[PDB]
């Protein structure tokens, strides 16, 4: 008699406050089916980014370890002052890859403006305040060659695509865990209540929703959820273009530099009279990708799990159709954040590989 969401069709065994019950469980309802729907994708990134993160922190302390011996051995006299910068610049590389807002070019810069001065004085003129000069004197006078360039877009290049690729695993999740928390409008809820609770009102026992109804709800309130669709998908096959490495750059790393250590000093005689003057990886991410490919349809058959694991009448035969039971059935700013979202990360993609 006083009810707004059960259409009281005959008498009805439910009163206001019911209403209010049956309303807050359905809620409830709604979520835990969402919930129940991306976990097994949810669970599935968490692990990969997971391993991938602690499989790439241990190719940059290996890289590390190896740019610190080759120093040992083949430049005791740079030591210790090595050790500093090159731990510096490792560190830089695993802070960028992890995110962080971390300068590629004032990296692969930083290290060479700390490794001239001690290559001056301790290895082409032997014998501090004039630290300074020298760190300036190495750029303004290209002692180093392209060596830098060459290395800043060595590691630049692999350091952007793992750097988007954990992003990319990390915003997946985000957004999949976005999903289980969408609101809906208050029509839908409405709606969902007279779909799984409102029979109960009109004293009815095992009567189950029909599956049009069910589908022409479900298409209601997630007319906006399924529109994600397109971007999800083009955020897999763009994840699926980035994987189709890293290691063996960062492993390289010594091999360039010493080098470097030995284009600057060819040209000892006239650079200190100047200066003395002006002074199993891959195999992971392809089986990550071929697991992310059957969860392309997860936005499309969402309002499809939504009433295949709610307890509906299939058949459209003696089901409940929102306010009476028949014998065969009639028939945003939330979700738009998901989507900028994944239009910033397909762009990054795409512009990678
Ligand atoms: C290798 O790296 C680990 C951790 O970074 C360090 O404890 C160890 O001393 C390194 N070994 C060598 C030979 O550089
Ligand atoms: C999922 O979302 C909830 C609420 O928004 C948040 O507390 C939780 O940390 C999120 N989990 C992940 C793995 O992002």
């Amino acid at each position: 008699s006083d009810l707004q969401v059960c259409l009281p069709k005959g008498p009805t065994c439910c009163s206001r406050k019911m209403e209010e019950k049956y309303q807050l469980t359905a809620r409830l309802n709604m979520e835990q089916l969402l919930q129940s729907a991306s976990m097994e994708l949810k669970f599935l990134i968490i692990q990969n980014a997971a391993v991938f993160q602690e499989a790439f922190e241990i190719v940059v302390r290996h890289a590390k370890n190896y740019t610190n011996a080759m120093f040992k051995n083949n430049y005791p006299s740079l030591t210790p002052q090595a050790f500093e910068f090159v731990g510096e610049f490792f560190t830089d590389v695993s802070l960028y890859i992890l995110g962080s807002d971390i300068n590629v070019d004032d990296m692969v810069n930083e290290l060479f403006d700390s490794l001239f001065p001690v290559i001056y004085t301790q290895m082409m003129n032997p014998g501090l305040d004039i630290n300074e000069c020298l760190r300036g004197a190495r750029r303004d006078l290209k002692v180093f060659g392209s060596f830098p360039k060459l290395i800043m877009t060595q590691v630049s290049k692999s350091l952007q695509v793992t750097r988007i690729f954990l992003q990319a695993l990390n915003l997946g999740i985000e957004v999949i865990n976005t999903t289980d928390h969408l609101k809906f409008s208050k029509d839908c809820g409405r709606m969902l209540t007279r779909m799984w609770y409102c029979s109960y009102c009109q004293g009815l026992m095992m009567v189950k929703p029909c599956g049009g109804y069910c589908n022409v709800v479900m298409q209601g309130c997630m007319a906006g959820v399924v529109e994600i669709d397109k971007y999800w998908r083009e955020y897999i096959l763009s994840l699926e273009e980035l994987v189709n490495d890293m290691e063996n750059v960062l492993l390289g790393l010594f091999s360039t530099i010493h080098d470097s250590i030995q284009y600057v000093q060819k040209n000892g005689g006239k650079l200190t009279t100047t200066i003395g003057k002006l002074c199993t990886l891959s195999s992971r991410r392809r089986e990550l990708i071929q697991k992310l490919k059957s969860f392309i349809n997860f936005y499309s058959a969402l309002p499809g799990y939504i009433c295949s694991h709610s307890p509906v009448a299939e058949n459209d035969t003696l089901c409940w159709n929102g306010q009476e039971l028949v014998e065969r059935y009639s028939q945003e700013p939330v979700v738009s954040q998901i989507i900028d979202k994944l239009k910033h990360i397909n762009q990054l993609l795409r512009t990678m590989s």
